């Protein structure tokens, strides 16, 4: 659910 790195 993260912006960077684009994961979760």
């Amino acid at each position: 659910d993260l912006f960077v790195p684009p994961i979760d």
